[PDB]
């Protein structure tokens, strides 16, 4: 059994206060590497979470925003003024969350989850795709239901599309010919009771490609909330069959910043690269800052 | 193998839904349909929305409405429509509307079992009956059985002097005969899903049986374990129609085309009715909730 | 990979219409194979089972028995006119179920469901016990709790007795060093979601030793209510770990009396015996009927 | 370092005539004033049946708080009829564990009011008093599903501070006016694979130290067993974690631990300085109370 080690036992990124969109948390971030360079696209709210109430109230409001940052090194990393992703009015007017990116055939997708904030079910997958990581276009509801937990397999498969999903509470794949039309549904992962993964689980990042499989870093979350990683591995030419699942988390909560914040206990990842034989595997810290922790690719062993 | 399958008479279907009308604004779907004076009279569930159906609870937010739309054809592929519903789910004791329904003709009258569907939770269903001398005005409305349960057909004639209602406690295709078409007694199971197959997860019955020489066609849906819909097929001992005598291994349609693949409910191919004509089995079929196609076999065909 | 065969199409003991203690069903009967004899222990009930009402009423009110019966070859039994065990009032109002014996030395322990019809969770595990199987006394209420599918193992584990119970939905273990005070409660196995046994499961009857563990008979429970039984392997010496489960069931509903019946869709077993290197395996079918089927020992593994 | 237990006997055990204590004495708050021990006890008229999918009616229990004083500390006078009992619906099923704290001349009993009506329907509650003897002014503390309450004996820069146990950890908050919490966080958390895995909470208050504050707690592993740990907290900043001891102080290890209505739990709500020891009251089997101790030159991390 193997574990993420963190880079750092400090956040590599965290609010910006004097940013309304970042000035309250950074977290739960896509990842793609291309050019030589960590290009980073993380979750940013312009408010604490009050998450307990019947519905989501306006004088409780936060908008999460999508921010780009860039990096040589995969640890210090350049920022910007202003988000590369909003929300559009009205339905996603708190905004846009978690997003997973995945490059297919020189077009890069993110999935996200839009926000409309007018009631705790007002939230689903959406799209959009770039051809260059800047011009994001072509927004569309992936599954028009309370979803989210999505990202594409960076492959077609027999000449389809590949959807991770989370209908409440597994990890479901579907099919596409269109990326409009999904099909095929299927429940390819559960909770497991008495466990840390037992209330609920979903995917983190896009699924990486191993000689071996692909390898399929998840979240679990327990009887109290609390939000640890795990790993599986899908089978190489059918992702819908799990061939492998390591019993224990990758990382948990440790650092009193993935502890303690907006949402304790919760360390959660929507994206991790590969660079010099190392998984590198960034990750929201209780909803409040970016960690990234790592392990090298010879270690992933099940 | 050595078996018997649909054949789709089109390509594309032959009742869509109609933006314009909200009561089948986004499906047609799982229709009854009885051959009288040589027309296809078809009955078919519409819905006014998509089909959220993965909430804890059924939420308002996301309610359905499911009415009974008629349409009438000569040649079982052109069909005229209506502007209104025949049928709708009086509020609120069937608030998100009327399903599936299946009609059969006994003696004269005609009886339409359909699901009525509260949307109180996800077991606020129940099947209900009308019956007409005319499939126009529909009547005498009641709860065939209070509890849980749809995929209901009542057989065309009495056995023993006996109604016969086929109904689906989950999973399995049930039995259970009346005198008063109001009390059902002696409920028994007929037939069982197959584990480790396309039809694993439950079975029901499709439209009422159609009579034949060697006993009574039971063409049913079958869910595998993802929840695909396909039709099957057994046959019935003429006599006794609680006794199985025949049973297809392989389903005798399945989602092929897009409209089938894809749609509100996606992977799904559901009948509610099928009829004889001229020695054909003309069986209709909603399409992944969303559209209705139609498949015939020929009658000579069926062997087991 | 095994499965128990039928050692016939019809049942082996049906209830008695003449019998007014018997004349709906006898089904879920323990078994204890001495004096080259089968000794079978089987609830009967005076009545169909209605059971969705609010609470137990009195006009729906079923009563169970335990009658017994004895066989040389394991087919043809000898049956007797009155019930060896009834329900003392109020406690068992509504009779005796389930019965699981276990020989310890040279004492054989009956544990039951004694349920009283008072609510719905009026229902607890109770003991009695004999050296002879004719005698049976010292009655007690094993756990003061709503519990069942209890059984006891055949030894004592560390100088401690060994209960298995099961607190909705698991197969709990627990420890007694005087059969009256019970401790060290643990979960030793849970339901699997999306499968047959995805509901809750329970111990069949109590565990058979060999020489690679203890052979842990079970029934699980789908969401349809379907009943199947499954097999199991705990550790020899620290029954309280399973080291094997068979993933698909040893038994399920198939005949028309294990589908059809006062309960449909059920096979259960409360006993099961070692004879001539074969396991018997008697089980309840539909609540209604009891059948018996085998696996030569030599089937067994995992 | 470990408490050793003054008695292989319960020194509190339940009166089978008198109903609101006739099945359970427990998790007992103590405080040394004037002498004397005062401890004031959870009591239960009924075995515990926790496993149902709601609390049943055909199974309530009901938990009240009894008194009894000593002055050695282990031989215990007691009364014909409890202290407090639940009023009001909120505490339908009773008033469960408590710990008193004494800040300034006041006198202040946290404890878990339980409706019944769901297994989240509990609450915790505090009432004061000036003399130990009428209680007062009685509130929610914080309205959501928490108990392992205590409040510390002293302000911090001006603050009352609050533990509690969101579960599974143990929490800090804070407050100007003793009715608005605020700045909760997380101060320490279980430990997987170990005896306190599954849940963590606070003991008794927190004892004052020179080197810090004394945390008494207990950890229940992942079959529920109920142990008590000690962890040391700053001074200035109780908030901090200074020190915290890897094994238990005390385990099920007496009969009438492992043994009773809940198997395998020592539990305490109490514990006071006492001529130079600790005394650490428990329940046991939430059966029974004992008590052990631990010389507190010998409390070493
Ligand atoms: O998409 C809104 C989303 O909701 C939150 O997720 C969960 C949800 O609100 C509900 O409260 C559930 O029981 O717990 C929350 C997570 O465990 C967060 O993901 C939040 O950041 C998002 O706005
Ligand atoms: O009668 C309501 C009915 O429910 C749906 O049936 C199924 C049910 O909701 C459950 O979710 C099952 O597991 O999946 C659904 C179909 O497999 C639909 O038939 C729906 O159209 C109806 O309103
Ligand atoms: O001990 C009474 C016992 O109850 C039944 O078990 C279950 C129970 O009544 C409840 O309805 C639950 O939801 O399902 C029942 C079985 O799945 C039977 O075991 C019955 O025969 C017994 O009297
Ligand atoms: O305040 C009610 C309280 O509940 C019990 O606590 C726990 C709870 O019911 C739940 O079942 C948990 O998993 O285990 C119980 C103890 O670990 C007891 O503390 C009980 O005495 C109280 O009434
Ligand atoms: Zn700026
Ligand atoms: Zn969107
Ligand atoms: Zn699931
Ligand atoms: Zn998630
Ligand atoms: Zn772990
Ligand atoms: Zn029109
Ligand atoms: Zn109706
Ligand atoms: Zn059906
Ligand atoms: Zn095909
Ligand atoms: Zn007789
Ligand atoms: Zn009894
Ligand atoms: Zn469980
Ligand atoms: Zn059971
Ligand atoms: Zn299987
Ligand atoms: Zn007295
Ligand atoms: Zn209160
Ligand atoms: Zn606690």
């Amino acid at each position: 059994m193997f574990r993420l080690t963190r880079l750092s036992n400090k956040p590599i990124l965290s609010p910006i206060k004097e940013h309304e969109w970042e000035k309250e948390a950074v977290f739960n971030a896509a990842v793609i590497y291309e050019g030589n360079k960590f290009h980073l696209f993380y979750r940013a709210s312009n408010n604490k979470f009050v998450l307990n109430t019947e519905k989501p109230e306006e004088k409780y409001k936060f908008v999460s925003s999508i921010g780009y940052a860039v990096s040589e090194d995969g640890i210090n990393f350049e920022r910007f003024d202003k988000p590369v992703l909003v929300g559009e009015i009205p339905q996603e007017a708190w905004g846009v969350e978690d997003p997973r990116i995945t490059k297919i055939d020189n077009k890069y997708y993110m999935l996200y989850t839009g926000f409309g904030g007018r009631d705790w079910l007002d939230f689903r997958i959406c799209m959009v795709w770039s051809d260059d990581l800047k011009n994001w276009k072509g927004h569309r509801i992936v599954l028009d239901e309370p979803n989210k937990d999505a990202a594409l397999l960076s492959e077609k498969i027999n000449g389809k599309y590949v959807l991770f999903h989370r209908r409440m509470p597994d990890i479901w794949i579907a099919y596409s010919d269109d990326l409009v039309n999904w099909y095929n549904h299927k429940i390819i992962m559960s909770p497991k009771s008495h466990t840390w993964e037992s209330k609920k689980i979903g995917i983190a990042g896009p699924p990486i490609k191993r000689e071996d499989g692909w390898l399929l870093i998840y979240h679990g979350v327990d009887n109290n909330n609390v939000y640890r990683l795990g790993v599986a591995l899908l089978d190489l030419k059918d992702p819908s069959k799990v061939i492998a699942r390591q019993k224990e988390p990758i990382l948990e909560p440790e650092l009193d910043w993935e502890i303690n914040g907006l949402v304790p206990n919760v360390v959660f990842s929507c994206g991790a690269v590969e660079v010099n034989d190392m998984y590198y595997v960034y990750y929201g810290a209780a909803d409040t800052h970016i960690g990234v922790a790592v392990i090298e690719k010879e270690k992933v062993k099940f």
